[PDB]
């Protein structure tokens, strides 16, 4: 059944030579080699770990030793995914039923659900975030409903390796101990992610996957530049799912809607939103991506 989105990829030459369904999406222990440490130490930002201590990175990556840390999905069924961006287009879209009908749902950053479920749904299978944006969302959108990140029995949290805080928070979450060092010292991972503290709950996006995404799909002339978390998440789904629908992502008529679907009234890092919008348009036209528009 996978040959649904894969067929669309091959039928058009442009993306046929741009997709590489072999690069690892997730970083885990069996990939931590002194070779990888050499290269990735020459890149900062989420593209590597220059200036980050071996002790921290080695200690976190030692928890990702299990085979389950390597993949988002476990092993003949079809994988139908929905990626929920936070754009104002979903406001009054009443897309809840369509979003929740998918097998798996990706959400990210300010995934406000209370008060907006009829528009955006309640199902969550994956929650992507940097520690910085997650806590910034808990501060900015607390009154709007976001009093906690989405939780679920079989929900997995996807860490974007944008800063040493992400490794520290990832390491503390798997161990089930409060974060001992760094900017987030004192936080309780259980209060963010719930009672389960295992490697089956928390995953880490591969820095080489992010570099490959930037280089092949979103190499903006702004080149620190990096794609939006939504873009990262959407592209993560494009590489792991058999069909993905995108909701709440920036479109050409973005100006008709508030900044976010959950803002109080109409509201207006280094990203190229115009490039990302053009990517989702081309993916839509090539039939690779179902993009929600109106
Ligand atoms: N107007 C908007 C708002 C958000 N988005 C997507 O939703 C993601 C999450 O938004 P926030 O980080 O504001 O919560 C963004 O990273 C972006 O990819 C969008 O594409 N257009
Ligand atoms: C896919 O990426 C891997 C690196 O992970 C590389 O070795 C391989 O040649 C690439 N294949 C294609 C078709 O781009
Ligand atoms: C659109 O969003 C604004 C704030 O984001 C909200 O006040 C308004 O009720 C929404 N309109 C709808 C859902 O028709």
């Amino acid at each position: 059944c996978r040959h649904l989105l894969h067929l669309a990829i091959q039928r058009h030459p442009h993306f046929r030579g741009l997709f590489n369904l072999s690069i690892p999406v997730l970083l885990w222990g069996d990939l931590f080699t002194p070779a990888l440490w050499d290269r990735l130490s020459q890149h900062k930002a989420p593209y590597g770990w220059r200036g980050l201590s071996h002790q921290v990175i080695a200690s976190t990556l030692s928890l990702l030793n299990g085979s389950e840390s390597a993949k988002l999905f476990a092993p003949p069924k079809c994988i139908r995914c929905a990626v929920v961006g936070n754009g104002g287009i979903l406001n009054g879209s009443r897309q809840g039923p369509n979003i929740d009908a998918h097998d798996y749902v990706f959400r990210l950053n300010g995934a406000v659900i209370k008060g907006f479920e009829r528009d955006v749904g309640t199902k969550t299978s994956f929650y992507g975030f940097t520690v910085n944006t997650m806590k910034n969302s808990l501060v900015s959108y607390w009154n709007l409903g976001f009093t906690s990140v989405p939780q679920g029995q079989d929900l997995q949290y996807i860490f974007i390796p944008s800063d040493i805080r992400d490794y520290v928070m990832l390491r503390s979450a798997i161990l089930g101990v409060p974060v001992p060092e760094g900017l987030d010292k004192g936080d309780r991972p259980h209060a963010y992610f719930g009672p389960e503290a295992s490697a089956s709950k928390f995953k880490l996006l591969h820095p080489d996957f992010i570099s490959y995404l930037t280089e092949r799909f979103l190499k903006s002339k702004l080149i620190l530049y990096m794609p939006s978390t939504g873009a990262l998440m959407l592209l993560t789904a494009l590489h792991t799912c058999d069909q993905v629908s995108a909701y709440g992502f920036i479109t050409s008529n973005y100006w008709k809607f508030s900044d976010h679907y959950f803002e109080r009234k109409m509201k207006p890092a280094n990203h190229d939103l115009s490039l990302e919008a053009a990517l989702w348009r081309d993916l839509h036209k090539a039939g690779i991506l179902q993009l929600y528009q109106r």
